[PDB]
């Protein structure tokens, strides 16, 4: 057999023989993830197991789209695959997809919990921006960009793991909404700068060491947002569909708080004249990115030329060349066909 079977806690990993010394590093939604040594490449890898992803339209649509996009895109700030396999041999036997990529050191949650100098905080953000630039350059507007799905190496390098939104599921695990734009929360139209909102919830969180806009669902969460940023302006709501519009125009009012109040001097490496200039620079971007009305919110390319981010700029990283419903039966075939080719 090309394959061997280990009990990664509860479930069973049945992987190629090359992958030795498995250790559980990520349990979550579509997949269990393990770290491994790859004796063919002689490096460590992350290996994620899709357990029966055709089981429903949700798991399936994500699995397949992510499979599809994950082979067409070519950027170092966006996940690359090193290998994919099923240990089952026919479509009728088919069950599990295994997804293999470069092993990283930490996710962004863990990194957010740390004090970062400006050089790191900004280099991270420059990279989130390059990857989104890439996704956008191909027609993918992510819209659900969050730090539990972004990974980092000790040398401060970064990859985004997933490809965003296209949704019921019998589950323990809740979806994370906090980084979602007002357009997604209020079912609006949207454009490529919808992802900038997400980046600013991230940036803000790195500084604040607290989730900016938490909450139980879209009710608590729209609240947490207006009572910090203010009620939005008339012609923003002018773009809200009558029923959503009714609800918003009728919520309590707030003038909102200024950006030095939201992100006080306390929170910034601001000891030298360097970190003083960089601190005021960060807040200036923060306030261009935490902007409810997408019409007034900074673009991806403009943010890429903000002086806080501009120092890392590089054409090869920025202007890099770019690339329905089904039954469970039909998704299985779709997914099995991409896995095989
Ligand atoms: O405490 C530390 C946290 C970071 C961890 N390093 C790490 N490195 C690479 C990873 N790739 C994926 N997922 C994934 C994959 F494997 C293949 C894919 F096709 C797509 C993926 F999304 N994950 C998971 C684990 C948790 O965060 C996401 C990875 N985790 C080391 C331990």
């Amino acid at each position: 057999n090309q394959f061997y079977s280990v009990e990664v806690g509860d479930s069973t990993f049945t992987v190629l023989k090359r992958y030795q010394n498995l250790k559980p590093i990520g349990s979550g939604a579509q997949g269990i993830v393990c770290a491994a040594y790859d004796a063919v490449l002689d490096r460590n890898v992350a290996i994620k197991k899709l357990s029966r992803p055709f089981q429903n339209q949700t798991h399936a649509k994500r699995a397949y789209r992510e499979l599809v996009l994950m082979k067409c895109v070519n950027h170092k700030n966006i996940i690359s695959l090193l290998n994919v396999f099923t240990p089952q041999k026919t479509l009728e036997e088919f069950q599990d997809v295994y997804l293999v990529m470069e092993l990283m050191d930490a996710n962004l949650c863990q990194v957010i919990q740390m004090e970062l100098d400006h050089e790191r905080m900004s280099y991270l953000l420059y990279q989130m921006l390059c990857g989104i630039k890439h996704l956008h350059s191909a027609g993918i507007i992510h819209r659900d960009l969050k730090p539990s799905n972004i990974v980092v190496k000790s040398d401060c390098t970064l990859k985004i793991l997933d490809f965003g939104l296209a949704s019921f599921m019998m589950t323990p695990y809740v979806v994370t909404r906090y980084y979602r734009a007002p357009e997604v929360i209020l079912g609006m139209g949207y454009k490529e700068n919808v992802d900038i909102w997400s980046v600013g919830c991230i940036m803000g969180e790195m500084v604040r060491h607290k989730i900016l806009f938490p909450g139980r669902d879209y009710i608590d969460q729209w609240n947490k947002v207006i009572e910090q940023l203010g009620t939005p302006c008339p012609e923003f709501m002018k773009k809200l569909q009558p029923t959503v519009r009714n609800y918003v125009e009728n919520r309590p009012k707030y003038a909102g708080l200024t950006f030095p109040k939201l992100f006080p001097d306390s929170l910034f490496p601001a000891d030298s004249e360097h970190n003083k200039l960089k601190a005021s620079q960060a807040r200036d971007l923060l306030s261009k990115m935490l902007v409810i009305d997408p019409a007034k919110r900074i673009s991806v390319d403009d943010a890429l030329q903000h002086p806080y981010i501009n120092v890392w700029y590089d054409p090869a990283e920025v202007e890099a060349p770019p690339p329905r419903e089904h039954t469970i039966e039909e998704w299985k075939e779709l997914i099995y066909k991409e896995v095989m080719n």
